[PDB]
């Protein structure tokens, strides 16, 4: 999988969208696998975090911060932060201005990457993008 090839253009387009301020605190939700096969979740998520830390200079909420925040909110330690209310609950504790959701879907050998950026303050989706993940 060429995750950069998919992720770089989408990050670049997210950074050009109005309402997205570079250098702000961003909570990056782990990439969710909805394909028909197994995918390395945290390898895709690491790529993403890199693309975001390098382009547009966000301060990312760290793994340990998230773990701690989950525990302060009584969530299970492995909680994926699927739902929006859990993500916002967590975002508020850690001081994040944005939440980024992403997921890969469709066929395992030809996934579709989709991403959405949520403004924490209001809960609104201010940006959305999709790209195909090649090899």
């Amino acid at each position: 999988y060429d995750w950069n090839g998919a992720m770089q253009p989408l990050v670049s387009k997210m950074l050009q969208a109005d309402g997205v301020t570079a250098g702000s605190v961003l909570l990056v939700d782990s990439v969710n696998n909805r394909t028909n096969g197994s995918l390395n979740a945290n390898e895709a998520t690491e790529t993403l975090r890199n693309a975001l830390a390098n382009n547009g200079k966000f301060t990312l909420v760290s793994v340990q911060q998230l773990s701690m925040a989950k525990q302060q909110l009584g969530l299970s330690p492995q909680d994926s932060l699927g739902t929006r209310s859990k993500a916002i609950g967590i975002a508020r504790n850690v001081g994040a201005q944005y939440v980024l959701y992403s997921s890969a879907s469709g066929n395992v050998n030809a996934p579709a990457l989709q991403m959405q950026l949520m403004l924490v303050q209001t809960g609104e989706i201010i940006w959305s993008g999709k790209g195909a993940v090649q090899q």
